[PDB]
Formats: structure tokens, sequence, C-alpha cells
């Protein structure tokens, strides 16, 4: 999954969701 701000490809969305915490929003 890429996180769009900085598209690093999270193998599960628990990780992207988690590495929102780098930006949020
Ligand atoms: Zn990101």
């Amino acid at each position: 999954y890429k996180c769009g701000l900085c598209e690093r490809s999270f193998v599960e969305k628990s990780a992207l969701s988690r590495h929102q915490r780098v930006h949020k929003n």
C-alpha cells in the first residue's frame, strides 16, 4: 500500500495506517 504522501509500499494496511504518524495530514 503506497502512502500517497511519500508512497512507501507498506505490505499491510495496518502498517500503512501506523505510518501516517509520520505526517498525520
Ligand atoms: Zn508516508
